[PDB]
């Protein structure tokens, strides 16, 4: 019957990176606040089961301890609209967070109900509600894997501080990807695999992480670190969602030529913009990704079919 209304079930989330305000009063920017507002509107119109932070949570040197007012001034008070208050955040660290006390950002999980950061790297598991279809997300700490970009003049992480700790995270990720039975597998980290902008591809991730994405049928890798919005897709059908425009916009196309031809499907970096983020919908059929500006405009939309997995 025409009047019978059945919704397509979907898991829905916002992916926002590099939103961490500024280290001087009032500890936030016009861009951070504009994005907090458009994120709230997006949750209230389209819905969201959670928010994923892609690192650089507090600029410029993270936090000192669990009592640092930055938690209040840059996070709690900014993302304060009532449509957001109970929506959980699942968080990982970026380079700027490792310049401070990262353990304090893990511990803050015990104080704020909505802040979830149980360890430097971890696995999340979700069902698409009202179905049997499941999604895994692996949250990586790319600083301990590759090094901190701020230690090098190139701003390219050239070596990890502790090689055995790096190797442990990579071995963990291999064991997990190999054993994952979920219908969709996503991996997230602060640093990019591919990006055409100011930092560009992270060589450590192109060498060590990229091979695993194809081997184990990962749908997408999500990241920030470059302060813009990009969508890329490789020959194996793996998507690269870059969303690091929660606070800054950088128009650099400096590494355009370091990315293989065909990969870039979308880039938005104009420095007039107030930034943006990405909204992801996962249904039984496909994963949809919409990039949304803080003005409210839809910039770009693409789909990733569900694939059978080994
Ligand atoms: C890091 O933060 C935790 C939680 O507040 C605190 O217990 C610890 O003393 C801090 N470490 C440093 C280096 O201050
Ligand atoms: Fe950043
Ligand atoms: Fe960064």
């Amino acid at each position: 019957e025409a009047e019978a209304e059945f919704a397509t079930p979907a898991l829905r989330f916002v992916a926002v990176g590099d939103w961490g305000g500024v280290p001087n009063a009032p500890f936030h920017t016009a861009r951070e606040m504009a994005n907090a507002k458009e994120i709230a509107r997006t949750v209230q119109i389209l819905g969201a089961d959670f928010i994923l932070s892609l690192g650089d949570n507090f600029y410029f040197t993270g936090v000192q301890d669990i009592n640092d007012k930055r938690f209040q001034e840059t996070f709690e008070d900014v993302f304060s609209d009532r449509s957001l208050r109970k929506v959980p955040w699942y968080v990982l660290a970026g380079n700027h967070d490792h310049l401070g006390n990262v353990s304090a950002q893990i511990a803050y999980s015990k104080i704020s109900k909505r802040w979830n950061f149980p360890s430097p790297f971890y696995r999340l598991h979700f069902k698409i509600p009202q179905t049997n279809v499941s999604v895994a997300i692996f949250m990586l700490d790319t600083v301990t894997l590759c090094g901190n970009s701020d230690d090098f003049l190139s701003q390219q992480p050239e070596r990890p501080r502790d090689v055995k700790l790096a190797r442990t995270q990579l071995s963990w990720l291999k064991k997990q990807l190999a054993a994952a039975r979920e219908d969709y597998v996503l991996v997230a980290g602060h640093y990019p695999v591919w990006s055409i902008a100011e930092h560009g591809p992270t060589h450590c991730l192109v060498k060590q992480l990229r091979p695993l994405l194809a081997t184990y049928g990962v749908t997408a890798y999500l990241c920030g670190h470059d302060h813009n919005l990009q969508y890329l897709q490789d020959e194996n059908g793996v998507g690269y969602v870059l969303s690091g425009a929660g606070n800054f916009m950088d128009p650099s196309k400096r590494h355009q030529r370091k990315v293989p031809n065909g990969y870039l499907r979308f880039h938005y970096g104009t420095e007039d913009s107030l930034g943006g983020f990405a909204y992801v919908e996962i249904s039984s059929k496909e994963m949809t990704v919409t990039y949304i500006e803080a003005s409210g405009k839809s910039l770009f939309k693409t789909r990733l079919p569900r694939r059978a997995r080994p």
